[PDB]
């Protein structure tokens, strides 16, 4: 049994409990492409969020093979069906376990919520669709639809330990740092996880939730530029959070705030200057991004940003929507700078309700592992942690 559903009738983000085998529907299950690949089966997990339990050859057209040119490879992984079960069931079982936290229901509303921008048109009159933040999503009778969508979470690359949230780019525009934002590819793997020194490992649904913070990041399109490093980037001190962040320069994030409230404030111009749209009236898409935004609208109907509402919603993606602060309502041991990973990598199974609960991630209550972070320790609790 995996107890997906420790309290209550059914789980409370995943929408249903899939299996892979289950026959594709047009809706939730489905064979998708995204824009030339070979059409992949995949899974709707909520609104805005799909699940692609497959190793990632598609993203990079540069990165279209599973071989080898701090890393682990294996071509093996994730090929076999039973494997993208179990992967499509690690995956839901993480978001059961991240959602059962307040922290993290305040960050799946926020990702969910984050639609990226419509600025895909060179009309400024003209809201529009980036269509690269799409998805087609082929029917049960072989037609597509084009379908809009926040997050992906798909399987690594030839590199199974490389973990990133990356997305399609714009010839002209940096969507990530404008604030338009855009769909989000986290390469993830739910079956194998890190050391840090006692040796202990990582849980993974702290790294998953580092992920996300970047997805939050991106898809409110305030990311720190990757140039900006100490290499440490600045985007990751900010992800991980705790003092880790203290270290970002000083005013800069000051600066940081007032460049992405500037951007703020040009997409509330483009959807007043919004007079045509190319179905969902005009009126319907100003509102979806009014509600993404917190924008405010006066009785003439005019959208500008508040800078309390900006604040309060800059602050929750950036300092609040950490790594450090998902550790401390998960209880968990972790890492205790960016840097500390010790390069240990272990197979795991958080499947099996036996190893791994959505309450208590490895330190399972009232056992052995309970105390001291033993189901973390992996040689206290070598049955759940395979060293490679
Ligand atoms: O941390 C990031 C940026 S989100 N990327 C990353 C680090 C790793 C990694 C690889 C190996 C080990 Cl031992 C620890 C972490 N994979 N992907
Ligand atoms: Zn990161």
């Amino acid at each position: 049994s995996s107890g997906l559903v420790p309290r209550g009738s059914h789980m409370q983000f995943v929408n249903k409990q899939f299996n892979y085998k289950d026959p594709v529907n047009g809706v939730d299950i489905a064979y998708i492409k995204i824009p030339q690949m070979q059409p992949v089966k995949a899974f709707k997990i909520h609104n805005k969020i799909w699940v692609i339990p497959e190793r990632d050859t598609f993203t990079n057209p540069e990165e279209g093979d599973l071989n080898p040119p701090v890393s682990y490879y294996d071509s093996t992984y994730l090929s076999t069906d039973n494997e993208k079960d179990n992967y499509l069931k690690g995956v839901t079982k993480l978001f059961e376990r991240i959602y059962s936290t307040d922290l993290g229901r305040m960050l799946l509303t926020s990702i969910v919520r984050g639609i990226p921008f419509w600025g895909g048109s060179t009309i400024d009159t003209e809201l529009k669709v980036i269509d690269t933040n799409c998805i087609n999503v082929i029917q049960p009778d072989g037609s597509y639809r084009s379908e809009e969508l926040n997050l992906v979470i798909i399987g690594p690359s030839a590199d199974i330990i490389q973990f990133e949230c990356k997305s399609f780019g714009h010839e002209v525009l940096n969507l990530t740092r404008n604030g338009y934002g855009s769909t989000q590819y986290i390469r993830f793997s739910p079956d194998f996880t890190f050391g840090f020194e006692g040796k202990f490992a990582t849980d993974p649904a702290v790294t998953l939730a580092h992920e996300l913070i970047h997805a939050g990041h991106r898809l409110y399109g305030i990311a720190i530029n990757p140039n900006r490093v100490f290499e440490v980037s600045f985007e990751e001190l900010r992800t991980f959070g705790g003092h880790d962040a203290k270290f970002i320069d000083s005013l800069q994030e000051n600066e940081f705030r007032l460049y992405y409230y500037n951007k703020f404030k040009d997409i509330a111009s483009t959807l007043n200057k919004a007079k045509s749209i190319v179905t969902a009236s005009l009126q319907y898409m100003k509102n979806v991004f009014k509600e993404k935004y917190l924008l405010s609208e006066d009785t003439s109907g005019k959208f500008s940003v508040d800078k309390l509402k900006f604040d309060k919603l800059y602050k929750m993606l950036t300092e609040i929507y950490t790594e450090d602060n998902f550790v401390k309502f998960f209880k968990v041991l972790n890492r205790k700078t960016y840097l500390n990973f010790d390069k240990a990598v272990f197979k795991i199974n958080i499947v099996p309700k036996v190893n791994y609960t959505i309450y208590d991630g490895f330190n399972l209550r009232n056992t052995n592992l309970a105390a001291n972070f033993n189901g973390q320790n992996t040689e206290i609790n070598n049955m759940n942690f395979t060293k490679l």
